[PDB]
C-alpha cells in the first residue's frame, strides 16, 4: 500500500496494452528508451513508435496512456514521443523476428 510510482510499475502496466499492428505488447517490442519518474509521481517515458505510418496511431497511443494512468499513484503522464530516430525492428522477441522477418 504506497504512492510512488516506478518504471517497473509503469512497464508492468504497459504488459497488458497490444500495438494492433504487430499483436505484442509495446515492453516486449522494446520502444521505451528511457522511463523516469519523478517523486511527485510524474511517469515520464522517452517511447516512440515503429514507424509514422502505424495505421490508427492515435487510439494506440491513447490506449498506452490508458494503461499507464491506470497506476494509482501516476499523478501525471509524460508520454514523449520521440519521432526523430530509428528504432530497431530487432527490439522485438526472437521468434518474432524469425516471423516478421528480422
Amino acid at each position: 500500500m504506497s504512492k510512488k510510482v516506478t518504471k517497473e510499475d509503469v512497464l508492468n502496466a504497459l504488459k497488458n496494452v497490444i500495438d494492433f499492428e504487430l499483436g505484442l505488447d509495446v515492453v516486449s517490442l522494446g520502444l521505451v528508451y528511457d522511463i523516469q519518474i519523478d517523486d511527485q509521481n510524474n511517469v515520464k517515458v522517452l517511447m516512440t513508435m515503429t514507424t509514422p505510418m502505424c495505421p490508427l496511431a492515435g487510439m494506440i497511443l491513447s490506449d498506452a496512456e490508458e494503461a499507464i494512468k491506470k497506476i494509482e499513484g501516476v499523478n501525471n503522464v509524460e508520454v514523449e514521443l520521440t519521432f526523430d530516430p530509428p528504432w530497431t525492428p530487432e527490439r522485438m522477441s526472437p521468434e518474432l523476428r524469425e516471423k516478421f522477418g528480422v
